C-alpha cells in the first residue's frame, strides 16, 4: 500500500467529513471512485488531476515524497503513468521522470513507449547529450501517433530554442500546436495548455510586446497550480517591467520568491533576477553573489561596482572576466559595463553589436539607455529596439 | 507511341550517329538503355536526368510539348513518374504536375501515393487554398517514409515562408534538411540540391551576406539546367548587387532577362527587377510599367517621378496608391516615397519601422541613405540593418 492512501486512512479516523472535501476537490460526481481507490491496490482515477489536487489540497508539504512513491508504483502501462511522466516533467522531478523514461521506452504498450521515447528526446537535448539536429531527425523517424506526443514534440523544440537564445524560429513553432487535437488525457491537454501559456508570455517578451507578456503570464497562472509554472510566470512578468516600474517588478520577483525560497534552484533564480534589477535601477543591492566566480554574478558584481563609483574595485572585477570566454550574449554585457566604466560611445555601439548578434530585445536598453544620456537621436534609439 | 520517341526514331534514320551523341548527353555507358528505350513500349531509363538531358539537347525549343506528351503516358507507380512530378514542379509546369498529382494520390503504390499527397499539399499552399498551420498538420498526419517526401515538406514550407515574407524561421528550417539521406533517386537528389542552393543564397540575402549569396547562387547555376533556377540565380546574384554594383546588378538582370523573355512570368520578373534598380541608382527608367494597377509598379512609378523632381506627378501617383489596402512592407515603402517628396524625417522613421514589422533588412536601406545625407548618426544608421 503506497504512503498517500496509509496517510489517507490514518486522516480519515481523526475527522470522518474528509471524504466529501476530497471528493469535490479530486472533482469527482460523487465520492464513488475515491472509495475504490482507497481499498483496491492499483484503482487508478480517470484523471490524473483527481490525485494531484488531493494532494496539494492535503498534503502541501509532503507533495514531493507522497507524489514519488505513488507514481514509482504505477503500472508503467497505464494512463495514469503517462499522466505521472508528464507531471514529473512539469514539476522538474528528474529522478521521477527518468526512471518512468526508462521502463516506458520498452514497455508492451504502443501509447506509453511513444511517451517514453518522445521525453527521452527531450531529456537528451536539454542535457546536451544529443544535437537539435539529431533530436528532430530522431522524432520524424517515431512517425508520432497521438496529439500528445504531437504537441510535446514542439513545445520540447520550444524549450530548447528558449534555453539556447534561439528566438526566431519560436513564433512560427508555436503557432502549430493545437491542444484541441487532444482528447483522451485531460491533465496533459490543462498542463500542455500552461506550458504554452508561459512559452507564449516568453516569445512576446523576446519581441517587446510587453502587455502581451503579461497578458500571456496571467493566463499561465490562472490554469495552474504547478510550482514551476508559477515561478516562470512571476519571473517574466517581473522581467517585464525591469525598465519601467521598479515597485512593480520587485513585487513580482518577491512574490516569486516567497512561494519558491524552499527550493535551491528557484531561490538562486529570484535572487539573479533582483540583483538585476537592483543594479538596473542603481540601487544599494542585498542580492550580489560574492561566492560565485559564473559570468552572470561577475557582470552584476562590476554592473554594482560601476554604479558606486567603485572604480578600482570595477576594475579588479573586469581583469578577472576578460580571462573567462565570453558569448555574444556576455559579450554585448561586457561592452556595456566597459562602456559604462570609460565613458565611451564605442564600447555602446560594440554593445548593441552583439546584443543584435544574440537576438537580445530585453538588455540591449541598458547601452541604448546611456546613448539617449549622451544626446544621441532618440528617435534612432527607439527604432533600435525593433 | 509518344511524340518524343516517335521523333527520335524519325531523327535517326536520317543520321545514324545520334546513338552515341544522346548516349554521352544521356550519362549512359553504353547505347545499350538508349536501344531498349525506343524500341519497347514502357521501358523507361534508370535516371530521369537521361531523357531530360537528350530532349534539351536535341530539341530545345519543344521541350515543353514532348516531355507533357511523355510525362503524361508514364506509369504513375514507376521511379519515372516520381521523377516527373519532380521535373514538372521544378519547372513550374503546373498542367502537368496537377495531373500527375491527381492519379498519384489514388494509385496502389504506396511510395507514388506519399509523393502525391505532399507534392498536393505544396500546390494547396501556394494557391492559398489551405493556411500554412493546415499544411504541417496535413504532413503530419502522412507520416512520411521516404527521405525524398521528408526533404521536400521542408522545402514547401521554405517556399510558402519566402514569399510571404516570413523571413525568421528559414535558417532553422533548411538546416534540418539532408540531402545524402536520398539514395535511390539521384534525379530528385540533384533537383533538390539546386532548390536548396537558391534558397540559401536568398536566405543569405535577407540575413545581408552579400558574398555568401552569391556564392550560393554560383552553385545553383552550376548545378541546374532547369531555367527556373536560372533565372532565380540570376534575380539573386543581380539584388545582392542592387545597392552596390550598378554595373553588375544590371548585367545580372538583362542575362536573366535574355534566357528567359519568352515566358511573361519570368519576362516581367525582370523588369521589375530592372526597374528597381533603375530607380534606385536614380537613372533614366526604361522599366517603368506605366499601365499597371498594382501597388509595386505605382509606387515605382512615384519612386522615378520624385527622383526626377516631377513632383506633381508624383503626389497623383501617392493619391492613388493611399486608397489601395496596403501591407507592412507596402506601407514601408509608401512612407518612403512620401518621406522623399516632402523631405520630411518622420516620414523615414515610420518607414523604419514598418521595414522592421516585415522584417526586411534589404529595402531598408532606402530610408537610411536618406537619413545619412541629412546628418544622421552613421554609426546608428548602420546598426539599423542590424
Amino acid at each position: 500500500m503506497e504512503l498517500i492512501r496509509i496517510a489517507m486512512k490514518k486522516d480519515l479516523e481523526n475527522d470522518n467529513s474528509l471524504m466529501n472535501k476530497w471528493a469535490t476537490v479530486a472533482g469527482l460526481k460523487n465520492p464513488n471512485p475515491l472509495y475504490d481507490f482507497l481499498n483496491h491496490d492499483g484503482k487508478t482515477f480517470n484523471e490524473f488531476s483527481s490525485i494531484v489536487n488531493i494532494v496539494k489540497s492535503q498534503y502541501p508539504d509532503r507533495e514531493y515524497e507522497l507524489m514519488k512513491d505513488y507514481c514509482l508504483n504505477l503500472d508503467v502501462k497505464t494512463k495514469a503513468a503517462r499522466s505521472a511522466l508528464e507531471y514529473a516533467d512539469a514539476n522538474m522531478f528528474f529522478e521521477i521522470e527518468d526512471v518512468l523514461i526508462d521502463s516506458m521506452i520498452s514497455c508492451s504498450n504502443m501509447k506509453s513507449k511513444e511517451y517514453g521515447k518522445v521525453y527521452k528526446i527531450h531529456r537528451e537535448l536539454s542535457n546536451s547529450v544529443i544535437t537539435e539536429f539529431e533530436a528532430v531527425k530522431r522524432l520524424g523517424k517515431l512517425n508520432i501517433k497521438t496529439p500528445e506526443m504531437n504537441s510535446f514534440s514542439r513545445l520540447l523544440l520550444l524549450y530548447h530554442y528558449l534555453s539556447t537564445g534561439n528566438f526566431s524560429p519560436m513564433a512560427q513553432l508555436i503557432k502549430q500546436i493545437d491542444l484541441s487535437e487532444i482528447s483522451e488525457n485531460m491533465y496533459i491537454r490543462n498542463t500542455y495548455q500552461t506550458r504554452v501559456h508561459v512559452l507564449m508570455s516568453n516569445i512576446k517578451l523576446n519581441e517587446n510586446s510587453l502587455e502581451e507578456c503579461r497578458e500571456y503570464s496571467k493566463k499561465a497562472l490562472e490554469s495552474t497550480n504547478i510550482l514551476r509554472f508559477q515561478v516562470f510566470s512571476y519571473l517574466t512578468i517581473g522581467n517585464s517591467l525591469l525598465f519601467s516600474n521598479y515597485e512593480l517588478a520587485q513585487e513580482n520577483f518577491l512574490k516569486g520568491l516567497s512561494i519558491s525560497v524552499q527550493n535551491e534552484n528557484y531561490n538562486m533564480i529570484f535572487q539573479q533576477a533582483l540583483c538585476f534589477l537592483n543594479n538596473v535601477w542603481r540601487k544599494e543591492n542585498k542580492w550580489i553573489n560574492f561566492e560565485s566566480d559564473s559570468i552572470m554574478d561577475l557582470q552584476e558584481q562590476a554592473h554594482c561596482f560601476i554604479n558606486f563609483n567603485e572604480n578600482s574595485k570595477a576594475k579588479e572585477v573586469l581583469d578577472k572576466l576578460d580571462l573567462l570566454v565570453h558569448n555574444d550574449n556576455e559579450l554585448a554585457m561586457h561592452y556595456y559595463l566597459k562602456g559604462r566604466l570609460e565613458q565611451n560611445k564605442a564600447c555602446f555601439y560594440s554593445s548593441i553589436e552583439y546584443f543584435k548578434k544574440s537576438n537580445d530585445k530585453f538588455l540591449i536598453r541598458l547601452p541604448l539607455l546611456e546613448l539617449q544620456k549622451m544626446g544621441e537621436n532618440q528617435k534612432l534609439l527607439e527604432l533600435l529596439l525593433l
